[PDB]
């Protein structure tokens, strides 16, 4: 009835430790052999372990269990990090990559704050990350976990060297205002909780390739990505609000494409004023089709864009909305013409070539407000 062996069923559950942290077993599962030819569960205490320590940064701590004379290791990692009621308190300095405690349960404003880690490897377990969490750190790469759900503002702003941004895999429902204004981000994935994109949260990202907006957003902020380097955009058709100068001066943008079957039944949905103006390579734009109204100069001094149609949920077009564009051809689904409130419309060019509408609907077409301005250039689909 003297055990001969033991075997580490299933290692401890938590295996990153904040300084100052001490040991937890919970999820520790160990069976002991014995003389008798009978296999048990053994309980382990603090009394069978050694080598655990938490007072310095550790890669790698070999952690032994002791039971009856026998020995057994597992391994243990220290991190240069302080944990407080779940709040990440402090961050030693001098560490070029960090890998935060499983404790980890949110990291408080200005935490990294102009920060020279290379890399933070976050836990899952990490619910929040507070105001300019990250505010010009030289970050180069961060690893985001399943459970972070809620951000603030200005966490990434500054982050030049910060290449990518993962975080397709987490809750988060809103992007806040400015997450990563001068950020060197190159691409950036975003999860399918996610509804809006707040104000200027890509503003000035002149490395950012392109972007793929999400299924479920409904809203993207004022200037969300003015002036960034984005050559193509994807838009869900649920998408119901594009605010004010959202793609303002992208020199680089060459196509707005939408896509999928998702709709959002809004009578407020509009693409708002001067939303895509000084886009010099914009060539393809589509309009989301739970889009309603479609405001001022959205493509203000573009020559590129040449065709345009205009979903069957558009019910009214602003003054001066397509005037100042190089749009030759149009294609207006609705058999109810979108209506103007204008006596003086300026709608689309006086350069325009035809509007093509639905064939039992151009009669009312051509004597609908605004759109009898181009009653000669009105024919069928
Ligand atoms: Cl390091
Ligand atoms: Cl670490
Ligand atoms: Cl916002
Ligand atoms: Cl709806
Ligand atoms: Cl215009």
């Amino acid at each position: 009835a003297s055990l001969e062996d033991f075997s580490i069923e299933q290692l401890p559950a938590k295996t990153i430790y904040a300084l100052g942290e001490n040991i937890d077993l919970t999820g520790l599962n160990v069976t002991g052999k014995y003389d008798d030819g009978k296999q048990r569960p053994v309980k382990v205490t603090s009394e069978q372990i050694s080598g655990f320590s938490s007072s310095v940064p550790v890669d790698k701590q070999e952690v032994t269990i002791t039971i009856e004379g026998k020995q057994k290791s597992f391994s243990v990692h220290i991190s240069p990090v302080r944990v407080e009621n779940g709040v990440l308190t402090e961050i030693l300095k001098g560490y070029n990559e960090i890998i935060l405690p499983n404790s980890v349960k949110s990291i408080p404003k200005d935490a990294f704050r102009n920060s020279q880690i290379a890399k933070v490897v976050l836990n899952e377990g990490l619910k929040s990350i507070g105001d300019m969490a990250f505010f010009n750190s030289t970050v180069q790469e961060i690893v985001f976990p399943s459970t972070l759900e809620q951000l603030k503002e200005d966490i990434f702003y500054y982050c030049y060297n910060l290449k990518k941004a993962d975080l397709s895999k987490t809750k988060i429902t809103k992007l806040p205002a400015s997450t990563f204004v001068y950020a060197g981000i190159e691409e950036v994935l975003l999860p399918v909780t996610l509804k809006e994109i707040g104000s200027q949260a890509f503003l000035k990202t002149s490395q950012l390739k392109t972007i793929e907006i999400p299924e479920n957003v409904s809203t993207i902020g004022q200037e969300a990505f003015r002036e960034s380097g984005i050559t193509t955009v994807k838009l869900p058709n649920g998408v119901t609000n594009i605010a004010s100068r959202a793609f303002y001066y992208c020199p680089e943008l060459a196509e707005v494409t939408t896509y999928g079957s998702t709709f959002n039944d809004d009578p407020e949905a509009m693409i708002h004023p001067y939303c895509l103006e000084g886009c010099p390579k914009l060539a393809r734009f589509e309009i989301p089709e739970s889009i309603r109204i479609l405001g001022q100069g959205l493509l203000g001094g573009n020559r590129k864009v040449t065709q345009l149609t205009i979903p069957a949920n558009v019910t009214q077009i602003n003054f001066s909305a397509f005037n100042n564009t190089g749009i030759k051809e149009v294609k207006v689904e609705g058999t109810t013409p979108p209506q103007v409130f204008e006596k003086v419309w300026y709608g689309f060019p006086d350069d325009i070539t035809v509007i093509r509408v639905p064939a039992e609907s151009v009669e009312k077409y051509k004597n609908a407000n605004g759109w009898r301005d181009f009653t000669n250039k009105i024919t069928t689909f």
